[PDB]
């Protein structure tokens, strides 16, 4: 761990990170319970699919965010989102990578020689973004997308704020009055000891994310497409005094390493 970069043919490119890409999707709920969105047929055309887990808000399940969580699938993505609706302490999401991970290696299952297991993202929303964060503390992670997390408790360990292996594109809501940014998101990126971009998309409240990842959905897929998919394409969305979020009227954004 990390785990050897194992690529496979490239991905294809998109023409909008909004939109689905080319992939037929199916989930089901296996291994230590973890709802896996993916490829219906994997490792079509020789790619090697990098891993996303993913925790929920607090009290909701993997279904809560089946339009966000399906859309980075058909993007090529295994998303691997932890059953709980407890996540904060990460450990969930985690118990899923060692199932895929174990999977992958094994012989004769439905993922073996399928994955890029050197490729791993962590996201979640609110408490499950807290857990994003924990879990990005591992050394098997690579990058970490919170969307509006929640870290004043529900499992949060401050300290891990400090800890973290990869660069993190923090996400929070100019309207969230459940997550409030200035108490939860501006800590992390006071702390963060990695390159972290936060985005604060004006207006939106802390139910933007269920369902189909409303605002959040487009940018967090660039962002996984450029850390796990080296998407060039994807690049200028966070990159440059002028990148795309950042000549955006809607978002605030506070960028530092990178």
């Amino acid at each position: 761990a990390p785990l050897p970069d194992t690529p496979g043919a490239p991905f294809p490119a998109v023409a909008n990170f909004d939109r689905s890409g080319p992939y037929t999707v199916s989930s089901q709920s296996e291994g230590p319970s973890c709802r896996i969105y993916r490829p219906r047929d994997l490792g079509q055309g020789g790619v090697r699919h990098p891993v996303i887990l993913w925790g929920n808000g607090t009290g909701a399940g993997p279904s809560t965010y089946a339009g966000l969580l399906s859309h980075w699938a058909s993007h090529g993505f295994v998303v691997a989102a932890a059953e709980t609706s407890n996540a904060g302490t990460g450990r969930e999401m985690l118990a899923c990578l060692d199932y895929l991970v174990r999977e992958n290696d094994t012989p004769y299952g439905t993922y073996s020689g399928k994955l890029n297991t050197g490729r791993v993202g962590t996201s979640g929303h609110s408490q499950g973004g807290g857990g994003s964060i924990m879990a990005g503390q591992d050394t098997r992670v690579r990058t970490t997308a919170p969307i509006q997390p929640y870290t004043l408790g529900l499992g949060h360990d401050s300290a891990s704020q400090r800890r973290q292996q990869g660069p993190m594109f923090l996400m929070s809501g100019g309207g969230d009055t459940i997550a409030f940014p200035y108490l939860n998101a501006q800590p992390v990126y006071r702390r963060a000891n990695v390159p972290v971009f936060w985005g604060e998309r004006r207006y939106v409240s802390h139910f933007e994310p269920v369902g189909s990842g409303g605002a959040y959905r487009g940018p967090s897929t660039a962002w996984f497409r450029f850390q796990l998919m080296d998407d060039q394409d994807a690049r200028a969305t966070f990159y440059g005094a002028q990148c795309s979020l950042c000549t955006s009227l809607l978002w605030s954004v506070e960028r530092r390493g990178l």
